[PDB]
C-alpha cells in the first residue's frame, strides 16, 4: 500500500513543491488549499496523470474560530476517506502580513488568522492526526528568523514561536505512539509574487550561501528527509534551510 | 510624582508579590484579577493604608475572544483613569492545565491558554504603547522550562513560546519609543496549591540550587530589577530565575 | 571521479559508521585514528576489498599543542595525496571524560585533550580544508544535543562541544562565499561507552521518548550523509539533533 | 567584615566599572590586570582613598599555558590573603581580535583567545570553588555569540565555551551555594583604535537609543547578579544589548 500525506496550503509555492516531491517519492497526497482552487486542481490533475487516483484536494480556512477543530478533523478525515490511512502531516499554510503595535482587518481577525494558521490549526491537525492512529510523522514549516523578527510582525512572530513550542511538545507526547514531529525552517525562500525585483535583491544579497533565496524544492528536500527512513530517530528537531541567513548580524 | 504599574493576575501568589514590591518601590498599582475579587480588594486595602490613593483593582477575563482587545484597552485606561499615567506593564496572569493531544471544549482550552499567556499580553502591550525623565517598560512572565515542556501541556507551552516571540518583537518595535520589553522566567516557584507532598517534593528535589522552589518574592526581585534604572539598556532579555532547573538533563 | 572525505576518529563506532556510509554512497575515504590502528586498518581493508584504492588510514593525535596545526594540515594533505581532492570533512574524533571542578591527568592535559579534540582540531582542520581548495564541499561537525543540559562534572568536555557550535556557525558564515557548507549533527544518546555496564545503559535508554533506546551509529550517519548530499545544498550553519526527543525531556 | 570580589582585567573600561561599582556597593576588591599596572594602581589608589585597605591589585597573564593553573590559583589566593574571604569572582578579561580561516602564530591565538575567554575562567572557577553567605560567579559573555563577527571564529569559540562553563559550573556548584551567571554585552565601549565612522556605524545598529552601553550599564547587571535580589538565579546569562541581537541582517 502507498503511504499518504496531508499538505496544508499545497496549491502553490513551497506547499506545492512539498506535495510534488512527496508524490514523486511515492506518497498519495491530500492537497489542502484555502482560496487557490484552480492551482490546487491543476496540481491534482497533473499528479493523477502520473499515477491515477493518487491525489485529492481539500478546501478549508485555517483561521482560528469555534469551527476550526471541526475543520481540522475533516481535513484529516478526508485523507482517510480517500486513501485508508494518514502517514504524514505537513503544516505549511500560513498568513503573513504586518500587525504594527502602534499607529483594513480588525485586530481580533489578525489574531485569528495569524495565530490560527501558524499555530492553532497545526495543533488541531496534530491532535486529529494522532487521534486517528510504520513511519508516521509531522513536519511543521517554521521560520529561521524567529529570534530575529521582522519589524511590526509581532503576531506572525508569535505564531511561529508557538509552532516551535508545538513541534517540541508534540514530539515528546507522541513519541510513545511512534509519531515523530519535526520542523523545516526557511529563511528567505520564494519571495512574494509581486515584490519588486529591487526589493527581492535586498533579501537575496543577505544570504551568505550564494546570495540567493531557497527554491521551494530545496525546502521540500528537507521535508522529504524528515519523513524518510533516514530520519527515524529524529524528533523534535527543527532543520534550518537558510543559506546562513540567521547567522548574519545587523 | 509616583510612576504607575499594571500587574495582571496580581491578586495572589507571584503577581501579588510583584504588585507589593512595585508599591514598596514607589509605584502606584493597578491590581488586575479575574475571579479572585476578595483577595484583590484586600490587597488594594493593604497597600492604600500604607500610602493612600496608590492602588485600584480591575476585573477582566483574559481568555481570547473578539472583545479581548477592548478588555485589554480598558485595563490600561483604568491605570490612566486612576493615576494619570502608566509606566509599567507586567504580564503575569496565566491559565495552566493539561491539554493532551490524545469538560472544557478544545475551542475553550485554546481561548484560555493562548489568550492569557500570549494574546492578552500582546493586546495589552499594544494598548500600553498606544496610550504613551521616563522609564517605561514591560515585563512578561515567561517559563524557564519552555524548551523542556511538561508532558501534555502543548497549548500552555505554545502560549509561553509565543510570549517569548512577543517579548522580542515588541522589544524591537518599541525601542524607538523608549519602551523596554523584557521577561522573567521562573522554573519551579510556588506550587499549585492543589498538589501533594510527594509531588511537591518531587519538584523540589530537581532544583540544583537548594533543592527548593523559588519564593514569589524571588521572582518579583528580577521583575523589579528590569523595571529599575539599573536596566536602562536591557531590552529583549529574558532572565531565568530557576535555581538551575533548566540545566538538568532527564 | 569519486569525491573524497576525511572522517576523524573513524576506526570504530559512529565515525566508522559515517566512513562506511560515505563509502557506500560512492566516496573515497581517509580513516583518521589515534590509538585504534588495528580497527582502522581492518576497516580500510574491508572498504578497499569492496572497491580498490578507495580507503586509506591516517594516524594523528588531536590533543591541543603547538604542532596540532601541522598535524591537522597533514590529515587534509593525506586526502589530497591519496585521492587528489578533499570534498568532505567530518569532525568526529572526541575525547570524553569527567573533569570535576572540586577535588591521573594534569589539568593542562585535560584541557588539551578535551578542548583540543572537540574544538581546536576541528578549527584547524576547517582552516586547512578551506585553505587547500559540479562540486559540493561541506563540513559536518559531530556535536551534542545535550550541550545545554550537560552531564555533571563534565565542564571541559561541554566547553569544547559549545565551542564546536561556535565554530560550526562562524565557519558556516565565513566559508559560504567559497561554496563550503558547515553543519552539525548532534546525537543525544547513541552507542554507549564500551566500558559502561548494561544496567547503566538501560538507565540511559529509558530517558529517550522515541523508543526508549539509543541511536544506532547508522542513524547518526544517515543525517551526516543527508547534510553532505545535494538534498542539503542550501543548508549551512544548521545543527540537526538526532536524539529521539532526549533534549526535550525535563528533569 | 565586608565581602570581597575578584574582577579580572579590571584596570579599564568595563572591568574598571565593574570594580568601582562593586566597591561602591561595599565590596573589597582585587583588581587583576595584565599590562595595565599604572591604571590598576590608580584605581586601587582612588578606591582606597574612599575606604582604607579595601582594594588591592594582582597581576597575571591569562593566556593558556602550563602555568595558567597556578596563576589562577594565585589570583584567587590574593583575595584570601588581602581580605580573608572571596565572595565574588567576575571573569571579565578577554583577548579579542580576528583570526581568519583563510589567508602571531595560530596556536598563540588559540592560547590567548581561548585561554582568556574560557580556560582561565574555568581554572579561576575551580580555584574559587576549591578554596571554600552569597557566593557567586559572573562571566562576561557576548550577546552576539550566535550572530558572530566575520573572521572571529576563535574569539567566538571562546565565548561559546564560556556559555558552556557558565552552565556546567552553575549545575555542578549549586550544591555549594555557589551561583554562576553571565552578563552579555552587545556593543559597549568600542575599541580605542576603531575609526570614528566605524564606531557610529555600530551605534546605529542598536534599537534602543542608537548608542553603545556604558560600562556602568554593564556593571549594573553584574551588581544585580551578585546581590541578594538574585539569590535564586544561577545559570542565567543576561543580555545587555539594547536589542542589538534581535535585529535581522
Ligand atoms: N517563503 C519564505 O520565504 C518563507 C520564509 C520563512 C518561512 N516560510 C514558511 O514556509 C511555509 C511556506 O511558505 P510560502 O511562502 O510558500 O507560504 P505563502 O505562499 O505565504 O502561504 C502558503 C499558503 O498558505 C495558505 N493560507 C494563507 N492563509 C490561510 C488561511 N486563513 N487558511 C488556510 N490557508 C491559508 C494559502 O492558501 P491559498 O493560496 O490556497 O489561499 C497560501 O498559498 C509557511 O509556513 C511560511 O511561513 C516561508
Ligand atoms: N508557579 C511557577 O512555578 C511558575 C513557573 C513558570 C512560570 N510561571 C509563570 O509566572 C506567572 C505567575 O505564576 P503563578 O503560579 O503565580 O500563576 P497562577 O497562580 O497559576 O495564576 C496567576 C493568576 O492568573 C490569573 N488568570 C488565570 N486565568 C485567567 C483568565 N482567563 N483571565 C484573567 N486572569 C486569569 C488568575 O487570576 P484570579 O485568581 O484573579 O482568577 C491567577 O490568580 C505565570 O505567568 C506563570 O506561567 C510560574
Ligand atoms: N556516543 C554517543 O552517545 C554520543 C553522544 C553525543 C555526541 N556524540 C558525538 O559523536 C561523535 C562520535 O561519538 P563516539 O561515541 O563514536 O566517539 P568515541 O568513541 O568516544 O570517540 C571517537 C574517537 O575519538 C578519537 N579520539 C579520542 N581522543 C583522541 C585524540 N586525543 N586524538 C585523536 N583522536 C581521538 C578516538 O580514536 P582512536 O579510537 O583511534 O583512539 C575514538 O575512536 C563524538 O564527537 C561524540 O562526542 C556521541
Ligand atoms: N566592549 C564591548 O562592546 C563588548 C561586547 C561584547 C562582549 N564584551 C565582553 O565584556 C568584557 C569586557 O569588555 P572590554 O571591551 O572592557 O574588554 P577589553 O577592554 O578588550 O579587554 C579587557 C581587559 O582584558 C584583559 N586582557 C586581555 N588579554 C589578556 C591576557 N592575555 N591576560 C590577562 N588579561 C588580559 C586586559 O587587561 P590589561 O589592560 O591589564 O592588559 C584588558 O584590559 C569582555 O569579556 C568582552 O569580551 C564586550
Ligand atoms: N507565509 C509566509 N510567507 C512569506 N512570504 C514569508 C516570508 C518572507 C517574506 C518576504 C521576505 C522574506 C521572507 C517569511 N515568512 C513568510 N511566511
Ligand atoms: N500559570 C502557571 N501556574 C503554574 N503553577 C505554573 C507552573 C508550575 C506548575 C507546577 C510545578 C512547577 C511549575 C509552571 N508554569 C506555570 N504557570
Ligand atoms: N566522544 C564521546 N563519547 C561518548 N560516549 C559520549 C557521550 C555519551 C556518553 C555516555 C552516555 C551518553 C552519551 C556523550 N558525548 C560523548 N562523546
Ligand atoms: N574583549 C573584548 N573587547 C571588545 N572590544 C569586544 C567587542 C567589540 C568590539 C568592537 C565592536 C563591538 C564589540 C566584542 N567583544 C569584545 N571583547
Amino acid at each position: 500500500e502507498a503511504p499518504a500525506a496531508v499538505v496544508t496550503g499545497a496549491a502553490k509555492r513551497i506547499g506545492r513543491a512539498i506535495a510534488v516531491k512527496l508524490h514523486q517519492t511515492g506518497y498519495r497526497v491530500v492537497i489542502h488549499y484555502h482560496n487557490s482552487a484552480e492551482a490546487a486542481v491543476s496540481l491534482a490533475d497533473e499528479l493523477n496523470k502520473e499515477r491515477s487516483n493518487t491525489a485529492v484536494v481539500c478546501q478549508a480556512d485555517l483561521t482560528n474560530s469555534n469551527v476550526l477543530p471541526a475543520s481540522c478533523e475533516e481535513i484529516i478525515n478526508s485523507c482517510f476517506r480517500a486513501f485508508g490511512r494518514c502517514d504524514v502531516l505537513v503544516n505549511n499554510a500560513s498568513a503573513f502580513y504586518p500587525t504594527p503595535l502602534v499607529q483594513g482587518k480588525t485586530v481580533e481577525t489578525q489574531v485569528a488568522e495569524l495565530i490560527g494558521t501558524n499555530a492553532i490549526a497545526p495543533f488541531l491537525l496534530t491532535m486529529s492526526f494522532a487521534q486517528r492512529q510504520s513511519n508516521l510523522s509531522i513536519v511543521n514549516l517554521c521560520d529561521a528568523m524567529v529570534d530575529q523578527p521582522c519589524m511590526a510582525f509581532s503576531l506572525y512572530n508569535m505564531g511561529k514561536h508557538a509552532l516551535v513550542g508545538l513541534t517540541q511538545s508534540a514530539a515528546l507526547e507522541l513519541a510513545p505512539y511512534g509519531i515523530r514531529v519535526n520542523g523545516v525552517a526557511p529563511g528567505v525562500s520564494l519571495l512574494p509574487v509581486a515584490m519588486g525585483e529591487e526589493e527581492k535583491d535586498k533579501w537575496r544579497r543577505k544570504v551568505p550561501l550564494g546570495r540567493r533565496e531557497a527554491s521551494a524544492e530545496q525546502i521540500a528536500d528537507a521535508v522529504i528527509f524528515l519523513v524518510s527512513g533516514s530520519a527515524q530517530y529524529i524528533t523534535g528537531s527543527i532543520i534550518k534551510v537558510d543559506g546562513g541567513l540567521s547567522l548574519v548580524h545587523a
